[PDB]
Protein backbone atom coordinates (compact mmCIF):
# COMPACT_ATOMS: atom_id res chain seq x y z
CA UNK A 1 0.00 0.00 0.00
CA UNK A 2 0.99 3.66 -0.40
CA UNK A 3 2.97 4.68 2.68
CA UNK A 4 2.02 8.36 3.00
CA UNK A 5 5.19 9.00 5.00
CA UNK A 6 8.39 10.80 3.96
CA UNK A 7 11.08 8.45 2.68
CA UNK A 8 14.71 8.32 3.80
CA UNK A 9 15.83 8.72 0.18
CA UNK A 10 13.91 12.01 -0.10
CA UNK A 11 15.04 13.28 3.30
CA UNK A 12 18.65 12.65 2.30
CA UNK A 13 18.00 14.64 -0.86
CA UNK A 14 16.81 17.54 1.32
CA UNK A 15 19.95 17.24 3.47
CA UNK A 16 22.00 17.81 0.31
CA UNK A 17 19.85 20.84 -0.58
CA UNK A 18 20.10 22.67 2.75
CA UNK A 19 23.57 21.45 3.80
CA UNK A 20 25.01 24.98 4.03
CA UNK A 21 22.43 26.14 6.59
CA UNK A 22 22.11 22.80 8.43
CA UNK A 23 22.65 23.31 12.16
CA UNK A 24 21.27 22.33 15.59
CA UNK A 25 18.25 24.51 14.87
CA UNK A 26 15.41 23.03 12.81
CA UNK A 27 15.69 23.71 9.09
CA UNK A 28 12.91 25.38 7.11
CA UNK A 29 10.14 22.99 6.08
CA UNK A 30 11.16 21.26 2.82
CA UNK A 31 7.87 22.31 1.13
CA UNK A 32 5.78 25.49 0.93
CA UNK A 33 2.50 23.56 0.70
CA UNK A 34 1.35 20.10 1.77
CA UNK A 35 3.59 17.78 3.83
CA UNK A 36 7.39 17.84 4.04
CA UNK A 37 10.26 17.43 6.47
CA UNK A 38 12.38 19.51 8.78
CA UNK A 39 15.85 18.35 9.84
CA UNK A 40 18.57 19.33 12.30
CA UNK A 41 21.81 18.03 13.71
CA UNK A 42 21.39 16.45 17.15
CA UNK A 43 22.92 18.76 19.78
CA UNK A 44 25.18 15.92 20.99
CA UNK A 45 26.52 15.64 17.43
CA UNK A 46 27.36 19.35 17.03
CA UNK A 47 31.13 18.72 17.29
CA UNK A 48 31.24 16.24 14.39
CA UNK A 49 32.65 17.11 10.97
CA UNK A 50 30.21 17.22 8.06
CA UNK A 51 31.72 14.01 6.65
CA UNK A 52 30.95 11.94 9.76
CA UNK A 53 27.23 12.52 10.26
CA UNK A 54 25.26 9.30 10.59
CA UNK A 55 21.80 9.65 9.04
CA UNK A 56 19.96 7.53 11.62
CA UNK A 57 21.77 8.71 14.73
CA UNK A 58 23.19 12.21 14.17
CA UNK A 59 20.27 13.77 12.26
CA UNK A 60 16.83 14.52 13.78
CA UNK A 61 13.76 14.65 11.51
CA UNK A 62 10.18 15.82 11.89
CA UNK A 63 7.20 16.04 9.57
CA UNK A 64 6.00 19.55 8.74
CA UNK A 65 2.54 20.39 7.40
CA UNK A 66 2.00 23.53 5.37
CA UNK A 67 -1.10 25.02 3.76
CA UNK A 68 -3.05 22.99 1.19
CA UNK A 69 -1.35 22.99 -2.22
CA UNK A 70 -3.18 25.24 -4.69
CA UNK A 71 -4.30 24.35 -8.22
Amino acid sequence: YVEFEPSDKHIKEYLNKIQNSLSTEWSPCSVTCGNGIQVRIKPGSANKPKDELDYANDIEKKICKMEKCPH
